[PDB]
């Protein structure tokens, strides 16, 4: 009933800013370790413990009974949700019936030594989705999970290395757990997951211990990890998951093809011919040509590239990303006081079966509905608000979600994205006219984007 | 019978090195600006006209004559191949009834004011077919053409600039031509076609001049130009055109992507998290954030791209491009010395109704047949030979068309590419086996990419 999660989730209620609201509950994840150290020292350079001290830290946020519960009431199939694998004698095996997984098949592969993993919690735990939706919006980066229930003397899977960040949760029992340095420079903060690897592929871990409830281990992409039960006791944890993909490269990936194609409309030197023999002296079948050309030709290649730099439309792709985050990320967990003084709160009055709002003035109040749902992009040369608030909490199952801003009115649009949590008055706002105030922030409210300082309507 | 153009043919005929007869080929076709002068200072610069004071200079390139009889005895469509416009009343017209153009539908059209234009005359007339052959060979790009046949009192098309380097070469008759100077800086050296223009579009011509058959007019993409017929006389002119996206940034376009895949595999750095807050301080909505840490991301930004040069798969780069450049080629036009010393000229024995005969050997002197129909190119994991000698003479009628190289033949395949025209023994080719060097120089030869000192037959 009364646990450390259930303690600051209900804080996390009384913070009118969801900016820090997941500041907060970020420190209370890695508590007693500074996230300002974390960030700056061990984040993606270090594997890292946290002994808790307290059995009971996560309790609420997931637990078997949960997943019992999910596999009765729930459609979740095999392979698409829930995967049974056993590492037994060196050699990974995945024991998937097809079809629905169902509490009897599941338990049975579980007494046979199966490991069970649910890829998506959060799409049936309202307080996974509630943890990860706020964990998300400090991250920058869809925060995913994963649960791991393994049964006693077991191991579930091959040691492997993941292509995102892992905090690992120890949820209930006992797992121990060994984590091993990139083994070589091309895995260091690897791009993509792994394949399974044996024994004999690894060297001696940094880190080896028995997690117990409340502990937490983080460890970066490219480390090398596995677990396993000892003597009686299970095992069930929670990963979450970031930064998949969210790397320099990846922004460069989509910035160079924009920037040469700036370059070559904007500046002659791009659109210059190549020399009409260049072939005589570049590729392989000249690999060891003397012409001294070949040199001017390849330093002039690289020159080109550097200057590629100044072409980079570094916003637009800043945008870009926001806009496919916007995509990615779970909708968002509103705060009572956020709920009732927005469009999900408005009561409705009932007389005789039928009902019987109240429109928004120029002296209404407002502010963005929280800090993290909603992004600016220009695209084409029209502007789109796309929003989470439509989001489902299964990964991309919307596309995604905007509505035009319109010239005249996106200027108010930036003051309200850029002064959140702070109330503006509606006669306040930067359009043309006062129709357009109005407007803006009928739509904006209507849609769930905007909250007022007082209700509309009351019960 | 015998114009400067047919000797210059009969010259070439006697160059035993395709490089050199590009080159003399070029030399002759801007005769008497020298080709060093026209590439340093003219070319992709200025329009260039050269006054020939010679009427017969391109007899037997094209005529009138010729288009008539192509028109009667090869299936030449309009739309495909032919195209007939009116330039009146200010606006572009394309008559262009579907089907085969025959002479009689042609004709009327050219007698009711259209201009014909025939896009694709390299595939119906051998002249201008070994005229473009020769000259892609010194341009390391396809050379196009365009014939322009426009009646009397008459105009053709709408001004306009293309995205490819002309040259016009005027073959009968007179045409009035303006040219002009790119209207702004987007438009030098531009990278596609141009709209239809109309007269308010356009200035004051940097070259206004009525060209006589023998002349040449060169003029970079990007200039605007138009042209018209004066009284009496109509006008018949093939448009030489190369340099349709050649450039460098063409050549960045297909690098970056690899550059960053490699770097992002082979470095660390680039493998590195971005921050977590970063769209609090980039993106359009902040173009005027005094936040310092936009300008920390800015600049590591210019140093990782500054960095990626040192990833760059230039010479792979080069070789897609040369395998492009092979695809878009026309096949070559062999000399006689050519023909009779490769596997074309080789004749067969016959007795009784069947054919009855020499193998290469060590002491067969060989060399590639010309230097520009072949290229040695790694893809995946492999090495393959791509030539250019069973192209056809329409644009990409064929797919690209290659050969395997093994790994213990590459040495030797280099050596033959890189040492034309000179002859090598057979048996001096550096492979590992005396059978490695047989079995390559047949295959090649079999292919018609080798010819042999002397006839093996
Ligand atoms: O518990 C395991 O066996 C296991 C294996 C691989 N990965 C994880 C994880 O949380 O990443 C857990
Ligand atoms: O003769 C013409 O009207 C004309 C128009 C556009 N282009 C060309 C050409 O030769 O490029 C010629
Ligand atoms: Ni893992
Ligand atoms: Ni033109």
């Amino acid at each position: 009933w009364d646990s450390p999660l259930r303690r600051v989730l209900a804080e996390l209620n009384r913070i009118p800013s969801s900016r820090r609201r997941a500041a907060r509950l970020f420190e209370w994840l890695i508590a007693p370790m500074p996230p300002d150290h974390f960030y700056r020292r061990l984040w993606e350079r270090e594997a890292v413990l946290v002994r808790r001290q307290d059995h009971t830290y996560y309790q609420g946020l997931f637990s078997t009974a949960d997943l019992d519960s999910m596999l009765r009431n729930e459609e979740v199939q095999f392979g698409q949700h829930l995967d049974a694998a056993r590492y037994i004698n060196g050699r990974r095996e995945t024991l998937n019936p097809p079809g629905r997984a169902l509490p009897a098949a599941a338990w049975s592969l579980y007494q046979a030594g199966c490991s069970l993993r649910l890829l998506c919690p959060q799409a049936f735990s309202t307080t996974v989705w509630q943890f990860l939706a706020v964990l998300q919006e400090q991250f920058g980066s869809m925060a995913g999970s994963n649960v791991y229930l393994t049964p006693p003397n077991s191991q579930g899977f091959a040691p492997h290395y993941d292509d995102i960040e892992a905090f690992v949760l120890q949820l209930e029992g006992r797992k121990l757990w060994r984590v091993y340095r990139p083994r070589a420079p091309t895995e260091e903060l690897a791009l993509t997951s792994s394949p399974n690897f044996s024994q004999d592929d690894l060297g001696e871990p940094v880190l080896q211990t028995v997690l117990e409830p409340g502990d937490l281990l983080y460890f970066p992409r490219g480390f090398i990890h596995q677990a396993e039960c000892q003597d009686g006791v299970h095992s069930l944890h929670l990963t979450l998951s970031t930064y998949q993909r969210n790397t320099w490269g990846d922004f460069l990936e989509a910035i160079l093809p924009l920037a040469v194609q700036a370059a070559m409309e904007e500046n002659v030197e791009f659109r210059r011919g190549l020399p009409r023999d260049f072939m005589d002296y570049m590729g392989a079948q000249h690999s060891d040509s003397k012409d001294p050309r070949r040199t001017a030709f390849m330093e002039k290649v690289r020159v080109l590239v550097a200057r590629l730099g100044h072409f980079a439309p570094v916003d637009a792709v800043a945008d870009q990303r926001a806009k496919d985050f916007i995509h990615d990320s779970l909708p968002p967990v509103l705060t009572d006081r956020e709920r009732a003084l927005s469009v999900y709160g408005l009561p409705i009055r009932w007389e005789a079966g039928e009902p019987v709002g109240a429109q928004l003035t120029t002296e209404t109040e407002v502010h963005m509905l929280q800090d993290g749902i909603a992004r600016l992009v220009g695209e084409g040369g029209h502007l789109f608000l796309y929003y989470t608030v439509e989001n489902s909490r299964v990964y991309h199952l919307e596309e995604p979600k905007c509505l035009e801003i319109y010239p005249q009115q996106a200027d108010a649009m930036e003051l309200l994205l850029g002064s959140y949590p702070e109330f503006v008055r509606v006669g306040d706002l930067p359009c043309d006219s006062v129709e357009d105030q109005l407007s803006l922030a009928t739509t904006l409210y209507d849609k769930g984007l905007l909250l007022t300082k007082m209700p509309l309507a009351l019960n």
